[PDB]
Formats: C-alpha cells, sequence, structure tokens
C-alpha cells in the first residue's frame, strides 16, 4: 500500500514565527530581532511583569485542585473582560446581551468565532484590511470562509486611506463579517480617529455588516479606556458583534494563551442560545481552556492593589515604545538617511510599516543580521538604546 | 436587517459536561459525582499532585520570560513524550521517524490530527469503537470527516467481542483511519490482550489502515511501560501512525491542557514534510500551546527525583481505583444486589459500564443524588470508603 502522507505538499514557514527559527540559527554577533511582536525592555529582555509574578505566587499558595474549567472558562475572567471592553455600567452588561468564552489566546478566540460562524450562521465572507496580520486569512479559511480584502493604508502619505476604505467596502453585503482592529493596527500602526470610527459605525449599521473586532493591544495606543472608544461607538449602535481579545501583549503573558471571545446579540435570550453553540464548537476543538494564564489575569483585575501595579507597568511599556519611536527617527537622520521617516512618530503600538521593500528586508537580514518581517514591518518595541545606532546604520546602508 | 444570530437553535447539553453542571447546582448534601473522569483521593478531594506543586514552585522562582513557544511547543516535552510512548531506544526515535507537537490537552491533539488529515490527505472516514468517548464523533465531524462504528463490547458477557470487532472492520478500506484506545478503554474498561493487539497490528498493515491511538490513561491499567505494549506492537509494523495523548489524568493537570499529537511516517523526510502541514493547521487554530502545564510535565520527567515521586503518586492512584473496584463489588452483595457484578473486577481504569438502564441512571440522579452518565458509565475513581455504602444502597434500590 502507498502511504497516506506521500502526496502531502510541504507548507512554507510562517512569515512571522519562522523568523524566530532563522534568528536563532544566525551566528553573526550583534544580530538584532525586530520580527515577532514581543515587548522588550531597555536591556533587550522580555520580562515577566511584577504584577504577574505576584499573582502567580498567590495561585501557587492557594490552588487546591486542577479540575477542569467549564467550556467557557473562569466566570470572573469573563466579567472583568466585558468591563474592560465596554465600560463599567455599560448597557450591554446591564441588559445581559454579552457572553464571553475564555480562549487560548486571541488566536484561539478568532478560530472559535470562525467555527461558530461557519457552522451556525449563513456567513460566507469575511473582509479584512490590506494589509493585516497574515494569520487572519488562515484562521477564517480553516473554517471554509472566503476572505476578501478592503483597502486601508495610504503607502504614499503613510496615513489611513479613508476614501479608498469606504469605496472598497461598497460590495460587502448584509450578513458579511467585517474585521476591524480595535487599536494599534497590525502592521501599520494607523488607527481611525474617533470621528472615523463613528462614520464606520453608522455605515456598518446601514449596510447590515456583522462587525468582528480583533483587540490584541488594548492600552498600547493611548490608554485602556481611550483605546476602546471605537469598539464602544460600534457597541452603542449594533445589535450584534463579536470581539476577539488578547491579553498576550498587555500582560506579557504570550505563552500562557490568554484571550476571550465575546458574543453580543440583541437580547439575553438570543445570546444565550447562540453561546450554547459557541460552547459546542469549543468542545469539539480543545474542550476547555488553560487555567493558569487566565487565573493570573482574573486575579490582577479583581484586586485593586495588583491592578494599580499592572496599569503602571502597562504605562511604562507604552511610554518606552514612544521614546524609541522618537529615537529611531532622530538616529536615522543622524546616520545620514535622506528619506523622511517622521511618519513613524504618528503610528501607534509596537510596529511601523517602514516602507522597506522585500529586497531591502532580505538584505538587512543577510548582510547585517537585522531581522524584520518581509512586509517591512519592524518591531519598535525591540529597539533599545544599545542597538539603535547599529540598526540605523544598517537601514541607511540598504536605502 | 434581521440578525445573523436570531435563528440559531440551542445546542444539546454535553452528555458528560452537562451532567457536571447539574451536579454543581444540586443542593443536596449527600450528592455523589460518578460522571466526569476525574481522580478523587480517599477523602473525596481532587488534589494537586505533590510532584506538580514542587515543579510549579521551581517555575515560579526560575521563569524569566513568557515569550511565545514555538508552534510545536517545548522541545524537551516532545522528546520525553516520544520516549514514554515508544520506549527509550526505539527505532522510531533513532530513525527520526516521529515528530511531536505539544497541544492543549488530548482533545486538542485529536482536533489537530483531524484538521491535518482533512486538509492534507485523501482520508474521508474514521472508524470508532461502539461504544467510545462521546466527544470522538464531534471532533472528527467538526473537521469534516465521516465517523463509522465498529463492534467492540459484548453487553451480555461484559467482554470484548473480538470476532465481532474483526468482522465489522473488514468494511474499513485502505486509507481509512481506525481509532484505538491505547489502554483503559473509555467507557468500558475492556482492553485487548497483547495477543489481540498483535492480531490487530498484523491485520492493520495487511488492510492498509492508518492507525490513530487515543492515549489518555497511560499508567492506569498496569503500568507506564505495560500500558504501551499495544501501541508499540503497532509501531513495530507500521510505516505511518498518529498518537494523540493526554497528561490531564496521569498528572492530575486537567485544567492546564497538556497533551501531544505525534506523527510517524516511513522516513525522516516524509514526516518532516507532513509535520510542516501539521504546524500550519495549529497556527490557524490556537497558534502556539500553553506553556505552564507542559513545563510542569517536562520538569518532572527530566528530573530523576521528581519523576520518582510522580511515578509513586500514579501507582497510588492506580491501586486506589483497584481497591474501589473490589470494595464496590463486595458492598453491592452485602446491600442486597442479588446480581453478579464480578465483571467490574476485570475492567481497567476509571470507568466501567455498570449495565444500568438510562431509566435507572435517571432515578439514581433524581431520587438519590447519584450522578452517572446516561450510558451507565460510572467513575470508579469517584468512589470512596465514605460514599460506598450510600452509593450501593441507591443502586440496589433501583435494580
Ligand atoms: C498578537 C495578535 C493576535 C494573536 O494574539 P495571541 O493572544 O498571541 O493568540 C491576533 N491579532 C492581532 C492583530 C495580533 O497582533
Ligand atoms: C480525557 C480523554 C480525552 C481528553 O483528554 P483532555 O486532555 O482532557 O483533553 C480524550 N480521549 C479520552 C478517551 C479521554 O478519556
Amino acid at each position: 500500500h502507498v502511504g497516506t502522507f506521500e502526496n502531502i505538499t510541504a507548507a512554507p514557514a510562517d512569515p512571522i514565527l519562522g523568523l524566530a527559527d532563522l534568528f536563532r540559527a544566525d551566528e553573526r554577533p550583534g544580530k538584532i530581532n525586530l520580527g515577532i511582536g514581543l515587548y522588550y525592555d531597555e536591556t533587550g529582555k522580555i520580562p515577566v511583569l511584577t504584577s504577574v509574578k505576584k499573582a502567580e505566587q498567590y495561585l501557587l499558595e492557594n490552588e487546591t485542585t486542577k479540575l477542569y474549567l467549564g467550556i467557557d472558562g473562569i466566570p470572573e475572567f469573563g466579567r472583568c473582560t466585558q468591563e474592560l471592553l465596554f465600560g463599567k455600567g455599560s448597557a450591554l452588561i446591564n441588559d445581559k446581551r454579552a457572553r464571553t468564552a475564555q480562549t487560548p489566546g486571541g488566536s484561539g478566540a478568532l478560530r472559535v468565532a470562525a467555527d461558530f460562524l461557519a457552522k451556525n450562521t449563513s456567513v460566507k465572507r469575511v473582509w479584512v484590511s490590506n494589509p493585516s496580520w497574515p494569520n487572519h486569512k488562515s484562521v477564517f479559511n480553516s473554517a471554509g470562509l472566503e476572505v476578501r480584502e478592503y483597502a486601508y493604508y495610504d503607502a504614499e502619505n503613510h496615513t489611513l486611506d479613508f476614501d479608498a476604505l469606504i469605496n472598497s467596502l461598497n460590495e460587502a453585503q448584509a450578513g458579511d463579517v467585517v474585521l476591524f482592529h480595535g487599536c494599534c493596527h497590525n502592521p501599520t500602526g494607523i488607527d481611525p480617529t474617533l470621528e472615523q470610527w463613528q462614520t464606520l459605525a453608522q455605515l456598518s449599521v446601514e449596510k447590515g455588516w456583522l462587525p468582528l473586532f480583533d483587540f490584541a493591544y488594548q492600552g498600547f495606543a493611548r490608554g485602556l479606556e481611550e483605546d476602546a472608544e471605537g469598539l464602544r461607538a460600534f457597541a452603542a449602535m449594533h445589535k450584534e458583534l463579536i470581539v476577539a481579545s488578547s491579553y498576550s501583549k498587555n500582560f506579557g503573558l504570550y505563552n500562557e494563551r490568554v484571550g476571550a471571545c465575546t458574543l453580543v446579540a440583541a437580547d439575553s435570550e438570543t445570546v444565550d442560545r447562540a453561546f450554547s453553540q459557541m460552547k459546542a464548537a469549543i468542545r469539539a476543538n480543545y474542550s476547555s481552556p488553560p487555567a493558569h494564564g487566565a487565573s493570573v489575569v482574573a486575579t490582577i483585575l479583581s484586586n485593586d492593589a495588583l491592578r494599580a501595579i499592572w496599569e503602571q507597568e502597562l504605562t511604562d511599556m507604552r511610554q518606552r515604545i514612544q521614546r524609541m519611536r522618537q529615537l529611531f527617527v532622530n538616529t536615522l537622520q543622524e546616520k545620514g538617511a535622506n528619506r523622511d521617516f517622521s511618519f513613524i512618530i504618528k503610528q501607534n503600538g509596537m510596529f511601523s510599516f517602514s516602507g522597506l521593500t522585500k529586497e531591502q528586508v532580505l538584505r538587512l537580514r543577510e548582510e547585517f543580521g537585522v531581522y524584520a518581517v518581509a512586509s517591512g514591518r519592524v518591531n519598535v518595541a525591540g529597539m533599545t538604546p544599545d542597538n539603535m545606532a547599529p540598526l540605523c546604520e544598517a537601514i541607511v546602508a540598504v536605502l
């Protein structure tokens, strides 16, 4: 008999995660990793937050069992998540229109939404921005959903091309899903203004779209409440929406896989009925979510003292990235760049579409040991006072 | 616009997890949970193992980062998994014919295998024993695979109907997947003898089946090495096979979601090519696996002193279940059963088919607060010296 695995075509490496393998293999001294979206501190390390360590100590001392969580996870984690997304006193919460499942990261939240939609609704099509996080297409395709792209980025002016965004969504139909990044658009770092969010909210209502928010960076643009303004403008107007959120980056809990999928419907009876099918889709995947990471988050958010520590740690991360954005622009000029990079200061979050070509990104890797994503996305949070001058000399050399 | 969620029909309750919800809400103080497959100690608690607490203390004081694991998880966890499954010095390992991905539980390993098969091969059907774990059908169906049943249990004699098993499987074609439980068949507790395993292995290569082992109870039948004899008899003869294993039960790590999916192919080139698509299917699901539970397992297995403690804790669990099986049989006779229950002694693991009808199981819940699965599966590890008498009085009262 012929093997089952003989006709298999190899898959290419992931455009983001395969960078770690390449970077690890590189033996050139002084190599610089600007690839995967991790926060690095001023010394080039990826630390555990103090608030996380304190919560983990409390769990070690007080956990008496590891028995399975329910399919939807820790109840307190869901409640705190809804307050973070929608605000204390939100009508969505008071009216019991929202249900939340704890999931394995924002990635798992996106997949649970995809499986739920494909199996229980007539949704056939998901619209994502061009560019977006490369894994968006893969997640929705895995459930057999068609993914279409809408225009987003003005690569000439380095701004949101709002006119092209509106025009390119003209053919998104009632019952299609439209995916929005809540803040810190990945990869461009360009977000709608409040007025633009409000314009999109009124348009989505009039066209009948089902909005899906990917919210992986709450707190990295301006602050926790401010970064949720766009989502909340949508929530004030819509009967239905889905939020896939992540605590990987804003708690530094990447490898513990802490996220949430929140379903919002017109009333409590409808969302409970829908949520029962979301739980069934979880049961047929990983059954129930991992406790440790979500327990840490729930502990921090429900303790005033730990929460205050965490909020300051998040402010410190946000502020260090902003300083690095400015230092990057200044050092590029110092090192002789004639191209104007001041648009980088206007972008939010960990990244920035640098405008480098694929050929320039490959050259940076091969000749200089500097690792960026082939799209030109560079992780500003990977820049430090110590590596800034060599990485700017490298960029200037490939321009 | 009519809502996308308006017409969703509610999902039925999970036959196992829905019963756990009912049990939790039940206000009667004498209620007894013989449903979901958790290990209870002699005092009716579900404890954290001492080896696990020690490993967690080491992690708390030595972890410096939560940066993402690779798609396939902790390398040492994969190596230790392969050794446990195939034994040190296995040709499969020395020939580099196996690749392992760390997954969120055995459940996650099953879905990853299913997605991988559905999207990258010509496999269309999966053969499952009648009866089996209720969630097998859901996992495989949700990946798009047809599920077929083969005969297994003789309910009159409470034995393995080996002739019926072989006869029913002659309808399975080359290229079909056949699912075997490695040991401690769920729900019957009836496993093949080594001779029967070897007969099935020979038939499997002759017929061209792709074997998939669900290995959730290694160590609970006879021992770690002994419980893998059946799997190793297949591994000696087959070019290809898949193992989905779980550390939920044999480490008491249920809610941290620790399992593995292991691929075996004819040679190193083929398994690496197939594993590249397995990683792509993981990336489009939860991206990368949760670190805490797998780190605990890897720490225990890679440290001689911790491993010795763990092996003794697992032996104690296995022997406690064996004592409860004997006590259950003896106590039924004293309480007046007048019916042979001696077949309970011959069954392995947590579960036995009690032979009770669904009406009897329903009476036990409603009138006596004793919770079993509607199939009559009872969790012997939920029995204790303190709840044995009331349990058995309740059973005698419904016979
Ligand atoms: C990081 C990220 C995710 C995935 O988050 P995880 O919690 O790591 O799974 C999803 N969407 C975007 C836009 C991200 O940046
Ligand atoms: C427990 C069990 C599983 C699931 O394992 P998890 O690690 O809890 O996801 C799968 N198959 C069988 C037969 C089981 O008993």
